C-alpha cells in the first residue's frame, strides 16, 4: 500500500487543506483511502473527548469509515508544542503507539496519508523528534510550501534535511495562502527550480475552509 | 581580526535589533566595530540614491565613521528576494564585489558584524545562494531566534544545515518578538537544549524601535 507523510515548510501554510486535496485524488484514483494524524494539539472537548478540527478534517475526507481515535491517537487541549503539553499532562507520546495506529490503518487502507504536528523537527518528548519517527517509518515525505515571505528559504532547508536523513522527497505542494500577489509566478519558478522533488500542483487561495472545498482537481496524482 | 555572519531563522525575527546590539555590545568591549550588509531589497529614494533602513541602523550603530556605499553595495527598491529584482534591473550580485567590500572594512575595523538578507538560503542569482558566499568565506555564524510560534523547527533546520556545511555556528541570540506570553520559559529551555551553540543574549519586546535602543547590555560578548 501507498504511505505518505505531509509536512509543512512554515506554520499555517495550509498543511490540513493540501492534506484534505491528496486524499480526495486518492479517491478519485480508486484508492481505499485512510488519513492519520498522530499528534494534535489545540483541540474542543466534546461529550466524547476531546476532538481536534484537523483530524475530523482528515476522517471526514478519508473514503473508509473510521473512528477518531484512529485517526488521531494523541490529542491535547493547548496549542503548543507536543512535548510541552504532554510532559505537563503527564501523557508519554509513545512511538510503539504512534507506529501502531500506523499498522492499523494499513490493514484496510490502500493509501495511507500521515500528517505530522508542526514542522519536521517538532519534539515529541525530550530526546524524540517527529523526524526520528519518520525515520524510522522510512515514510516517503510530500512538503507543503505556502508560497508567502520566507517559502524558498524554508523549502530548501526542509528539502536538504530530509535529502540528509536519507529519505524520500515524493513531491510538493503549493498552497495560496494569500491573495494574488506580484512575484508570484517568480516564487513558483524558484520554489520549481530549487524543490528536488516534482511540484503535484497549487492549491489557489479560496476564502471559506478550503478544508471543505472540492480540491482534489488540483492535484496530479500521476506525479507521486 | 573578529568576524560575523548574522541570519535569522525566519522573517521577522528583529535580525537587525539583534546586529546593533551585538555592535553595541562589542563596542563596549574596546574593538574598533563595522557593520555591513552586502545586499539590501526594500529602499527609499532620497537626492543621494536608494537607502535601506536596516543598513542606516548597522551604519550608525558601527564605532567607524562608515559612507553607506561601505556598509551596503547593494540597494535595490523592491523588497523581494535579491535574485528577482537583480534579474530585473540587469544588475548581477557579484560574489567578488560582496568580498571586496568586506575585505574593505577589515582594514578599519578589529570587528565586523556582516548581516544577511532573507534567511539562510536566499538566492543571489539562479545559481548562487548566500549560504553559497558565507561558506566560502568561511565566515562563523550568529544565529537570530524570534521566540514566536515555529521557531523551535525553523532554529533547528537552520542550524543543522549550518553545520552541515562545516561551518561554526558561534552562537544564538534570542529576540522577543511578541510582549510575554505563556510557554515563554519552555520555548527557551527547548531553544537552549536544542540548538548547539551558546546562548549570547535575549533582547526583550521593546515598542518603538528596537535598533535605537541601547540594547548592546543584553549581550554576553564573553560568550563568543
Amino acid at each position: 500500500s501507498k504511505r505518505y507523510f505531509v509536512t509543512g515548510t512554515d506554520t499555517e501554510v495550509g498543511k490540513t487543506v493540501a492534506s484534505c486535496a491528496l486524499l480526495q485524488a486518492a479517491k478519485a484514483a480508486g484508492y481505499r483511502t485512510a488519513g492519520y494524524k498522530p499528534v494534535a494539539s489545540g483541540s474542543e472537548k466534546t461529550p466524547e473527548g476531546l476532538r481536534n478540527s484537523d483530524a475530523l478534517a482528515l476522517q471526514r475526507n478519508s473514503s473508509l469509515q473510521l473512528d477518531y481515535a484512529t485517526v488521531n491517537p494523541y490529542t491535547f487541549a493547548e496549542p503548543t508544542s507536543p512535548h510541552i503539553i504532554s510532559a505537563q499532562e503527564g501523557r508519554p507520546i509513545e512511538s510503539l503507539v504512534m507506529s501502531a495506529g500506523l499498522r492499523a490503518l494499513e490493514q484496510q487502507a490502500d493509501w495511507v496519508l500521515v500528517e505530522g504536528a508542526g514542522g519536521w523537527f517538532t519534539p515529541l518528548s525530550d530526546t524524540f523528534t517527529f523526524a526520528d519517527w519518520v525515520t524510522q517509518e522510512q515514510l516517503p515525505v510530500i512538503l507543503v510550501v505556502g508560497v508567502k515571505l520566507g517559502c524558498i528559504n524554508h523549502a530548501m532547508l526542509t528539502a536538504q534535511v530530509i535529502q540528509h536523513a536519507g529519505l524520500t522527497l515524493a513531491g510538493w505542494v503549493a498552497n495560496d495562502v494569500t491573495p494574488p500577489g506580484k512575484r508570484h509566478a517568480e516564487y513558483m519558478t524558484t520554489l520549481t527550480r530549487m524543490i528536488p522533488a516534482p511540484l503535484l500542483g497549487e492549491i489557489p487561495w479560496l476564502a471559506e475552509n478550503p478544508e471543505n472545498a472540492a480540491t482534489g482537481k488540483y492535484i496530479n496524482l500521476a506525479l507521486l
